[PDB]
């Protein structure tokens, strides 16, 4: 094992990685933003942040997702209590991580996930479209970045300067877009 969560993120990669204008081509990496929240029945910590990064094709399942879920195993999991993770990543994820992930769920019962993205992945092959749909099915939340949701991930995951959130050209109407298009494939 190698990987450790980075704290946070730079406001040039962040501006780049996230863009949901249909940029679909020199994309070549994946990344994922993530909240760990522990609760003993009166909502205690543990409380998480970080962000995973991963190239598209080399390597390949060593992915962010992964890269993640065996962090997540040895270094913060702890018996009897309630979890929420959330992700918050620039690529659907692929149906290999998909089902591995349906399968990490299955061992740890005590854990619950959404997962928020800004980018569909290759969603025209059925594959692709099965990951999701196998999470839909498996009962995670899998949805498409919105503007709280940028937002938020700049008051998270970015070291912002102090500076606020500044929204792209065509942000909404890419959101509505990416929205309708998961709607139509997780029916
Ligand atoms: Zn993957």
């Amino acid at each position: 094992q190698i990987r450790n969560p980075m704290k946070a993120m730079y406001p040039g990669t962040f501006y780049f990685q996230f863009k949901n204008l249909w940029e679909a081509n020199d994309r070549n990496e994946t990344w994922l933003c993530f909240t760990v929240e522990g609760i003993k029945r009166r909502s205690v910590v543990s409380w998480k942040t970080g962000v995973f990064r991963n190239q598209v094709d080399s390597e390949t399942h060593c992915h962010a997702e992964r890269c993640f879920l065996s962090w997540f195993c040895d270094d913060i999991l702890s018996p009897n209590t309630k979890y929420q993770v959330t992700w918050y990543t620039s690529w659907s994820p692929c149906p290999d991580c998909a089902g591995e992930v349906a399968e990490f769920l299955a061992r740890h019962s005590n854990v619950n996930l959404t997962i928020f993205t800004a980018r569909l992945y290759y969603f025209q092959y059925p594959c692709y479209q099965e990951g999701l749909r196998s999470l839909s099915q498996e009962g995670v939340a899998v949805e498409i970045m919105d503007y709280e949701d940028f937002k938020y991930c700049w008051e998270n995951f970015v070291y912002n300067d102090n500076e606020p959130f500044k929204p792209w050209k065509g942000l909404k109407t890419n959101f509505r877009l990416l929205k309708r298009r998961l709607r139509e494939s997780l029916q």
